[PDB]
């Protein structure tokens, strides 16, 4: 994918509302409205004041919108902070700072407004403009502030440093030196908890919430002047001197675009649906970017989302391409798998059998789709109104799993996982981190919710077999990898120093990054049975280093595709044999499996077969396998 860019003294601030209007604040002392086509529509207001920053009152869903929430706040150079309506009516003007107010953000729950001054103060206000508290007084201008999602913590920069402070508690403000120079912008994703920064050392960087560096860019020619997370948390944008870059959440860049005489891009804002962004530059021009050329593939099928109207389906059964009919509303979310293509527009969900593109099943959407997941039998669609929805591939809603205190706007693909019989959801709260399971038939809770002692980074369900086969992996914040069956549910630790893990597409096998090495478990369940045989069915490629923070993108057939932190996709061969053993054994062909193992004389396959045999209680076979293993010793 890439950023498709369109360009419209200084344009000081930009911000999209949930109605997909872009408001821009310029040094002409005017505020203008723009539409998603990147066209100017109206002068909304004119003020005797210069602008530095703006923020729309945050709305989780325009469907659950009702209230006086159609307002935005603007920071001014005279130190005032003004709340304006969508129509430009001044609701409230606040004398917030001495000298310019240079950054501000509404809390996510809308109960507070945070402002920061060149005077180095960070202040917290009620909407009534009352001073709620002075959070901080730094020794340098606080160029950028953002909230934690719970609104009990604020992240801000001062000098070279990033600071995280609690509003309620005191404890210890976490702080670190982020850049070798002045930090110019920060952002903190509420959905993936990652922090991004850019500054005068001419780099951008990605951090976790604890100050651990996850990515640092090479040198730009000039300071990085803005960074912004897409609401999806899967992408962020970077602005600089006549440049705009689109980055993966891992940090590496999809595209770097040179802009036409914009000066530095000082301000960034994304649309709520993460498909577009806007940037304000020192020149005063407004830049519009659209995320395009999304590529999906599954087996022989390749799908390219050309733009928000146009999709091509490439069916390489004979080097083919089919252009889908142009979409009547903007394409928002697309997913491919299991022989089906799902296209969610702003108002409709299309489900295509990829072999019969001419007859999709289509149903109405009443809210913005925020996630699509697919399994063999059905798929999952998420929005912030009805929440978690499980659909047949003919478009019939099967169930709507829910639980008290579920916050759907915080779920990404790391937090919720689907399979043929089970859904698992990470329920993250100040009180506790627990994994909750639900069945896909009725959406009813399955078993007792599982509590971990540490914060969890991500969870994922295995795909093969039945409910008794269903397993969850858990990676926690210490980078420990756990295995947890849905039904027997007794946890086991599989690895330390785990950066990633992925279930095999078609079998119970598991892959993971373990201290930067590729490790494969041919039979992960063995950990509950026999630690010694578990080790014999676990293979680590000792000499292949995937670097820091590598992410497994696919584990299927006999290959594992691994995305490195630097954006390089590595293809690693795994054993050609264990999937064949799985196939043979589900067909009860124990004779054939023993013959195969006798032919390849591979101790790890003998161990895998022995594990399979013991679980099936094929004792004759297990005996042969153990005999073969003990023989090579
Ligand atoms: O996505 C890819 O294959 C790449 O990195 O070129």
């Amino acid at each position: 994918m890439r950023l498709k860019v369109k360009q419209s003294e200084l344009t000081a601030a930009v911000g999209w509302n949930v109605w997909n209007e872009l408001f821009t604040c310029s040094d002409d002392q005017t505020i203008h409205k723009w539409n998603m086509l990147g066209e100017p529509e109206q002068k909304v207001s004119t003020l005797d004041a210069y602008f530095t920053d703006m923020h729309w009152y945050p709305v989780s869903s325009k469907k659950t919108q009702a209230g006086g929430t159609d307002v935005f706040a603007v920071a001014c150079t005279d130190g005032s902070v003004k709340i304006l309506s969508r129509t430009g009516r001044v609701e409230k003007s606040i004398e917030g700072h001495k000298g310019a107010c240079i950054s501000l953000r509404w809390s996510y729950d809308g109960t507070a407004l945070a402002t920061a001054g060149e005077d180095g103060s960070v202040k917290i206000w009620s909407r009534n403009g009352m001073l709620r508290s002075t959070l901080a007084q730094a020794d340098s201008p606080v160029y950028s502030i953002v909230w934690a999602y719970d609104c009990d913590q604020l992240c801000y920069c001062t000098g070279s440093n990033v600071v995280i402070k609690s509003l309620s508690s005191n404890a210890k403000q976490n702080a670190w030196k982020a850049h070798d120079g002045v930090v110019l912008k920060v952002d903190w994703s509420p959905i993936n908890h990652l922090i991004i920064t850019g500054g005068e050392d001419c780099k951008y960087k990605v951090w976790d919430s604890f100050g651990r560096l996850l990515f640092q860019s090479g040198l730009f020619d000039y300071p990085v002047t803005s960074v912004a997370w897409a609401p999806s948390g899967e992408l962020f944008a970077v602005g600089g001197f006549n440049t705009l870059q689109l980055c993966d959440r891992m940090g590496w860049a999809y595209s770097k675009i040179h802009l036409n005489d914009t000066g530095s891009i000082m301000t960034l804002s994304w649309t709520a649906d993460s498909t577009q962004l806007a940037g304000g530059g020192g020149s005063g021009g407004v830049v519009f970017g659209q995320v395009v050329d999304l590529a999906l593939e599954d087996g022989k099928m390749q799908v390219t989302v050309v733009d928000d109207m146009r999709i091509v389906v490439n069916d390489i059964l004979n080097e083919n391409a089919d252009e889908l009919p142009e979409f009547r509303d903007r394409v928002i979310k697309v997913s491919l798998g299991y022989g089906y293509l799902i296209v969610a527009t702003a108002t409709q969900c299309h489900v295509y059998n990829t072999t019969n593109l001419g007859t999709p099943h289509i149903f109405d959407l009443k809210d913005t789709v925020t996630l699509l997941l697919q399994a063999e039998r059905h798929f999952l669609l998420l929005d912030n109104s009805a929440g978690i929805q499980i659909y047949t591939y003919e478009g019939r809603q099967i169930c709507n799993p829910r639980f008290q205190g579920l916050r759907t706007e915080l779920l990404n693909a790391q937090m919720i996982t689907l399979s043929n019989d089970t859904i698992a959801v990470l329920d993250q709260q100040a009180s506790g981190t627990t994994v909750r399971f639900f069945d896909t038939a009725q959406g009813r809770p399955v078993g007792e919710p599982w509590q971990h002692t540490l914060e969890v980074k991500e969870i994922a369900l295995s795909q093969a077999g039945t409910i008794n086969d269903r397993q969850l992996i858990v990676i926690d914040r210490n980078r420990d990898l756990y295995l947890l069956p849905v039904m027997k549910r007794h946890v086991a630790k599989l690895a330390a120093m785990c950066d990633s893990a992925r279930w095999h597409d078609s079998t119970a096998m598991l892959s993971a990054m373990v201290d930067q090495r590729l490790c494969v478990w041919y039979y992960p369940s063995e950990v509950y049975v026999d630690k010694d045989l578990l080790a014999k069915t676990r293979y680590t490629k000792s000499d292949s280093d995937f670097g820091k923070s590598a992410q497994i993108q696919l584990f299927a057939g006999n290959r594992c595709l691994v995305r490195r932190s630097d954006g390089v996709l590595v293809s690693a061969a795994t054993s050609p044999y264990p999937a064949v053993l799985y196939d043979m054994i589900r067909k009860q062909q124990w004779d054939k499996a023993t013959r195969l193992c006798r032919f390849i004389k591979d101790p790890t396959m003998w161990a895998t077969l022995a594990a399979m045999a013991m679980a099936a209680k094929e004792l004759n076979t297990a005996e042969v396998a153990f005999a073969a293993i003990d023989e090579v010793d």
